[PDB]
């Protein structure tokens, strides 16, 4: 639909079609997504229900409700502000050993004859290095896998209910099980003044808003570099910082946000009315012609790069320092242990928010 996206930008970057507003352009979704005043992320009751979560009054409810993702400021300065270091430069030079010694180590369990890069090394990293980060038990990758399908930008199908209710019911007795047994990290959380239904919906979000993203991030990377024949010249010129950030711009892992409007606002040439919901094409931006010259090709050393693909403004991704660095040490480590790659089979996720590999079956030349 990059198609219908390119068509859009041009006669209408700001849609309504009955029910919804769609943005496709840079220039829109870019002043949607800072604009916070005028586009609200408040969208799951959190600022409704703060006075009487702060006051125990709230005791029972889904966790995932209370994050900063769905808050605005200043409420969602005052929770960001309490992990705002945790992915800092120092911090991350220093996880760097260990990033790279366990890609090393998902890289050895690869069988070069046909394997499935997504389950062995795609799919493990983001956990294994979150769960140092927060120190919460590797031991219970299986589980964080399982969990991590509960991230916020996938939204309900049919269905689901009780599966859904088995691992909310699984994953809400594990973090109260180890909330006094991270890192400064959940512990600055576990002893602040947030209720605890908040604290397990903090807690939660660390653990899995960038699981899937990141997962993707490589395999979409892989996919990308292959298809174009990019890893002799990536290699070569040492292209794995850019690279990387043109597979972002060009399969991003998220392909839309979502805002309401806070009251009468005009985007663009239109008016929206108060309490409307905004769809946000992080996809459709990232391909602007007006701000990406030759936007319809992956331009491996593409400089600069301002794609929205972590966001844009307050919101924007807390993480993007962690899955930048996660996926650079895995493309490197990976391109070093092969010669030639070779995609035999593939599976693509069924989802409209995330964009991304469920199976992504290669043979390798070491
Ligand atoms: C390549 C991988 C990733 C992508 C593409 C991604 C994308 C995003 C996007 C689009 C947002 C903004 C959502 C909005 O404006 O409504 C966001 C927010 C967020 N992400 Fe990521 N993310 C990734 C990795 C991570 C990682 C590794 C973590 C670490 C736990 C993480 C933690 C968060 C948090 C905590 C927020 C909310 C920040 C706030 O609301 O101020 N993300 N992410």
């Amino acid at each position: 639909m990059y198609d219908w996206f390119s068509e859009m930008r041009k006669k209408d970057p700001v849609y309504y079609d009955g029910n919804i507003w769609q943005v496709f352009s840079y220039r829109y979704t870019k002043e949607v997504l800072n604009n916070f005043s005028k586009f609200s992320s408040d969208l799951t009751g959190y600022h409704e229900r703060l006075e009487d979560l702060r006051n125990g009054k709230i005791r029972f409810d889904i966790p995932t409700r209370y994050t900063m993702l769905t808050s605005d400021p200043p409420l969602h300065d005052e929770l960001r502000s309490m992990s705002a270091d945790i992915f800092s430069p120092q911090k991350l030079q220093t996880l760097e050993t260990f990033i790279r010694e366990t890609t090393r180590s998902l890289l050895d369990s690869i069988d070069p004859r046909e394997d499935d890069i997504v389950k062995k090394l795609a799919v493990p990293l983001p956990i294994i290095v979150i769960s140092k980060i927060l120190g919460l038990p590797i031991e219970d990758k299986e589980k964080f896998k399982e969990w991590s399908d509960l991230v916020a930008f996938r939204l309900g199908k049919p269905g689901e209910i009780f599966e859904l209710g088995k691992k909310y019911l699984e994953l809400i007795g594990y973090v109260k099980d180890h909330l006094n047994s991270g890192t400064e990290v959940v512990s600055r959380v576990v002893n602040s003044n947030l209720s605890d239904i908040e604290k397990l919906g903090y807690i939660i979000l660390l653990l899995i808003a960038g699981n899937e993203t990141t997962t993707n991030l490589i395999s979409n990377s892989v996919i990308d570099f292959t298809r174009f024949n990019l890893w002799q010249r990536i290699r070569e010129e040492n292209l794995y910082l850019k690279a990387i950030e043109e597979a972002l711009r060009y399969s991003p892992p998220v392909m839309r946000t979502v805002r309401k409007t806070k009251e009468r606002v005009k985007l663009g040439d239109q008016t929206i009315e108060e309490g409307e919901y905004v769809r946000v094409w992080i996809a459709s931006a990232n391909r602007d012609e007006e701000v990406f010259h030759d936007g319809e090709k992956f331009i491996p050393d593409r400089n600069p790069n301002p794609h929205l693909s972590f966001g844009s403004g307050i919101h924007l991704c807390l993480g993007a320092p962690l899955a930048r660095l996660e996926a650079r040490i895995a493309i490197e480590e990976f391109s070093k242990r092969f010669r030639h790659i070779e995609i035999l089979d593939t599976e693509k996720v069924p989802n409209e928010v995330l964009n991304g590999y469920k199976r992504l079956v290669v043979r390798l030349k070491s």
